[PDB]
């Protein structure tokens, strides 16, 4: 539980805590009501984790994307402000965090990405990628890199990779098409090798990380950054005297950063609604509250029209807002987890050299197509979870390779096909009953592998089978992407964004989002124990 009469509240530690706890302490003076602010590490997916339960933050401070997610597994109170509240806001900021016609957060400011450079070491920001490895030649030279940063969070890669024609999901005429996902076309690879090549030519390093980037463009080290409005608080504090601008483009087109909306949502499980309502509609979403974050680490674009009006003037909020118009704001649809989780590995992966360019996108694809629909839950129709699948990877473990490969062969072709299907289930509970294979079982290599070499049925071998075909049968279109990443031996990928996505542990096996997820899990697990051998 939450406790009573109190406030906490998570917010991302890049973000102005401090400011915020300053609105908090306000609040405490004015109503009694303590206010506790937390930053954890990994916030996005520690809410999800702890709120399922019932426990967590009050409120919850992320950008819209995540929010979706989060309303599906139903741990957002719905937020009901009055039209004389909305007014206030601007309007394409509540648009973001609308989810399903009913909205699930208070928009606090629009955050987007922009080159950043040090005009010391660069007078004229070049205004093309393809500059760039030219223009490191040169500075390489004095003892500076021309760009460092953040290579490992997809946010900061994406603007080039969705330049030439990268996307999450398509949008076409009012509606986002979870079947049609962007990311392995060849804008997205054209992107993404040039990001490569710029690696592969020593012109960026692969490691390179928000700390790194950070502290090099603050010491002077680096002539370009690219980070976003809550940075621009540490490159004050330091010595630098720098531009914020456009992004670069890319074969003669934008950069396109997505574009997210700082949002303050409502635990559903939280006693204090109400406190937390008035907190955020009365104490932050006013002039001096917004100040008080912003003076900390600047919001961005803040959805106050009333306090915007004050920012506007800032040259950096007009770059902001240049590469916010170039860019997309987010869908904050429950399927962009799989989309983030998806890329993140790809880059990473294709950066290191783990895996070329064309793999490393062609998997991604496939598994935010999985995870996708495994997300979609619209339209369909004795022990742990957790348990049973160790009971079921025992038990296929024992099994020799050349019949592992034979039970593999069986339910590869289960996968997307029901007919299929429910016959090995009616044929494998045959077998169960009567103790021995008939003439119809003498083409299926799976029925054989349920016999130990004296010819006898080994009955937990045909229950693991069953438990697999009924995990199976849970699935919809996602049997058709499982398929893919088992023909292309993606599956140790697809594994572990789908528990990524998951959000909470495994122990989530003691909901339909969790059901449909469960089975996706144990269909990856048991057909990857199968393909790979324990
Ligand atoms: O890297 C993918 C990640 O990107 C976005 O996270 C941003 C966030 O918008 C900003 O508020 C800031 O904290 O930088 C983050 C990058 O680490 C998405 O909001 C997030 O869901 C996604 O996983």
């Amino acid at each position: 539980k939450i406790e009573e009469g109190k406030l906490v509240i998570w917010i991302n530690g890049d973000k102005g805590y401090n400011g915020l706890a300053e609105v908090g302490k306000k609040f405490e003076k004015d109503t009694g009501i303590k206010v506790t602010v937390e930053h954890p590490d990994k916030l996005e997916e520690k809410f999800p984790q702890v709120a399922a339960t019932g426990d967590g933050p009050d409120i919850i401070f992320w950008a819209h994307d995540r929010f979706g997610g989060y309303a599906q597994s139903g741990l957002l109170a719905e937020i009901t402000p009055a039209a004389a509240f909305q007014d206030k806001l601007y309007p394409f900021t509540w648009d973001a965090v609308r989810y399903n016609g009913k909205l699930i957060a208070y928009p606090i400011a629009v955050e987007a990405l922009s080159l950043i450079y040090n005009k010391d070491l660069l007078p004229n920001p070049p205004k093309t990628w393809e500059e760039i490895p030219a223009l490191d030649k040169e500075l390489k030279a004095k003892g500076k890199s021309a760009l460092m940063f953040n290579l490992q969070e997809p946010y900061f890669t994406w603007p080039l990779i969705a330049a030439d024609g990268g996307y999450a999901f398509k949008y076409a005429a009012g509606k986002y098409d979870i079947k049609d996902v962007g990311v392995d076309n060849a804008g997205a690879k054209a992107g993404l090798t040039f990001l490569v090549d710029l690696i592969k030519n020593k012109h960026m390093n692969a490691d390179t990380d928000y700390s790194i980037a950070e502290a090099a463009f603050n010491k002077g080290e680096t002539a370009m950054t690219i980070n976003g409005p809550w940075a621009w608080s540490n490159i004050d504090t330091s010595a630098v005297n720098y531009g914020v601008t456009v992004l670069p483009t890319f074969k003669g087109q934008p950069s396109k950063p997505f574009v997210g909306v700082l949002s303050a949502g409502i635990n559903a499980a939280s006693p204090n609604k109400e406190l937390a309502k008035e907190f955020l509609e009365n104490y932050l979403l006013t002039d001096e509250g917004l100040e008080a974050v912003n003076k900390d680490k600047p919001l961005g674009a803040v959805a106050l029209k009333s306090y915007e009006e004050e920012l506007a003037k800032d040259p950096r909020i007009a770059a902001t807002m240049e590469n916010a118009q170039k860019g997309e704001i987010m869908p904050n649809i429950p399927q962009m987890s799989a989309f983030w989780y998806a890329v993140r590995t790809a880059v990473i992966n294709a950066a290191s050299g783990r895996q070329t360019v064309d793999a490393a996108l062609a998997a991604a694809q496939t598994n935010a197509a999985a995870m996708s629909a495994g997300l979609d839950i619209h339209f369909r129709g004795s022990r742990n979870m957790k348990e049973k699948l160790e009971d079921m990877e025992s038990v296929l473990k024992d099994l020799t390779e050349e019949k592992r490969k034979d039970v593999l062969n069986s339910l590869a072709k289960c996968l997307g096909k029901e007919d299929i299907r429910q016959d090995l289930e009616q044929r494998v509970s045959e077998v169960l009953i009567s103790g021995e294979l008939h003439m119809e079982d003498s083409d299926k290599p799976l029925l054989s592998s349920l016999f130990n070499a004296a010819g006898v049925l080994v009955e937990a071998r045909a229950k693991a089978i069953l438990d697999f075909l009924d995990a199976l049968l849970e699935l919809s279109e996602e049997q058709q992407f499982v398929a893919e990443a088992l023909e292309k031996g993606t599956l140790p990928l697809l594994k572990d964004q789908v528990k990524s996505v998951m959000e909470q542990n495994w122990d989530e096996l003691a909901d339909p989002e969790a059901r449909i997820l469960c089975a996706l899990y144990v269909v990856v697990s048991i057909l990857l124990e199968l393909a790979e051998g324990p």
